[PDB]
């Protein structure tokens, strides 16, 4: 059986876990959201062949800067996430996450993922957003950052409404798909 | 370069073209629908590699039973479409469409595509439907037909709201992805 490793990174609270659960369980963790990350698997049919898709959540706290990279080995693709309603999370993508990923896994592809896009149109949100003359990160703004940082592409979604959620992982797979050629892989290595 | 041929079939008026245009132009032709039976081409990145995705529209009219199949050679995957609000279109999937592409392309994979899912919750349609002793097709029903007829999987969308539209073609690609040695090619032949 063939496998694809996808590590998910990003600032704390951007909705990494919710999007993983929502995707794997088809239901948004409205109840007790496991405030303790995990490791999931999904079986995906590609060309009529079954593939195991490993999804790895991570801890975004600085105190894990030491540990976190321990999961990177073997990753076929990364999901650098930021909330389209959190500028901090967005700026922190170029300053921290991309650099980190590129450092250890330089050949490993990554996608830029905007999360919680349902809160962009939300009134209650943009109301406390102008409380620093800021506005929701735009797709183009994000698309631009993606272009610059050289991400495979930009994708956003809502773990809550599940909008584009499936697509986020479809792209992950497409990007992850390795080359048969003399093991010309992009898999991360110690 | 590397290419994937996707032929789209289905009863007239299920929305094959609108879904093709909506996906390729990112805009639903709300104005007037292009009467010419065209084929489009999209470039898709798979494993960091550029692939050309050919999308071929067809004429579902009984008057082209003879001609229509002329576009089947080389197809990597088919999209058998029916509107989730047109029972006749759904019946014809098993009655006409699958039988036909199966006859011409026995080894070629296909997806079942429910179209116009936005109309499932539309009063007017639901009324007019119920009046003629009918009701919109439900995912379960379709999923069951997909299971029976042995479709790669069932997927629906709205070319109008674009919901699930990208996904329909993501699945098409995944399903189309051919195997290493050409001995196990699913590309339709004459
Ligand atoms: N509400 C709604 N109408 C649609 C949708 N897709 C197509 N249509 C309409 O369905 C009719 C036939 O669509 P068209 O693409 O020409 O059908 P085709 O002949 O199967 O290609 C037209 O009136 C379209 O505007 C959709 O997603 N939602
Ligand atoms: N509206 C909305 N809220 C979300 C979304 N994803 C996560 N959340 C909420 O955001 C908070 C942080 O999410 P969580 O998964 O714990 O984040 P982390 N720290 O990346 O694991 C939670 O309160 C959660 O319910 C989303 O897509 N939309
Ligand atoms: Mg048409």
């Amino acid at each position: 059986m063939q496998t694809i490793k996808c590590v998910v990174v990003g600032d704390v609270a951007v909705g990494k876990t919710c999007l993983l659960i929502s995707y794997t369980t088809n239901k948004f963790p409205s109840e007790y959201v496991p405030t303790v990350f995990d490791n999931y698997a999904v079986t995906v049919m590609i060309g009529g062949e079954p593939y195991t898709l490993g999804l790895f959540d991570t801890a975004g706290q600085e105190d894990y800067d030491r540990l976190r990279p321990l999961s990177y080995p073997q990753t076929d693709v990364f999901l650098v996430c930021f909330s389209v309603v959190s500028p901090s999370s967005f700026e922190n993508v170029k300053e921290k996450w991309v650099p980190e990923i590129t450092h250890h896994c330089p050949k490993t592809p990554f996608l830029l993922v905007g999360t919680q896009i349902d809160l962009r149109d939300d009134p209650s949100t943009i109301e406390k957003l102008a409380k620093n003359k800021q506005k929701p990160i735009t797709p183009e703004t994000a698309e631009k950052l993606a272009r610059d940082l050289k991400a495979v592409k930009y994708v956003e979604c809502s773990a809550l409404t599940q909008k584009g959620l499936k697509n986020v992982f479809d792209e992950a797979i497409l990007a992850a798909l390795e080359p048969p050629e003399p093991k010309k892989s992009r898999r991360c290595v110690l």
